[PDB]
């Protein structure tokens, strides 16, 4: 599954404890091509995610070197 | 529940068939205070919905008419 992300915004940073676990929830909206990552009801990541219908390998050719 | 909407956008109009039914699916993102109604995987309404924490009846007073 090639994928394309867009307008990713990181609202906060989740600190992993030494002992114990932290749960993250991902909710998708296929109709709106959106997504959402949450931790105890607090938005932690937002943006747009959808499948790349027509991949183009040309996109991965190395660009002209700045120097 | 005193609710507050914001940035409601109607995308396509749903025609109600004379004979049959149309299924509207409503998904919420409580973390982002956002909602999206969909019809057969197509977006119909997008916006924000959230509970009105502090209702103020003064908001419903009738503004003085310009005429």
């Amino acid at each position: 599954l090639p994928v394309v992300f867009e307008d990713v915004v990181l609202h906060q940073a989740t600190i992993l404890p030494k002992t114990g676990t932290v749960s993250l929830e991902v909710r998708l909206l296929e109709a709106s091509r959106a997504f959402e990552v949450s931790e105890n009801g607090n938005l932690v990541v937002s943006g747009k995610v959808y499948q790349w219908d027509d991949p183009d390998p040309r996109l991965f050719d190395h660009p002209e070197s700045p120097t």
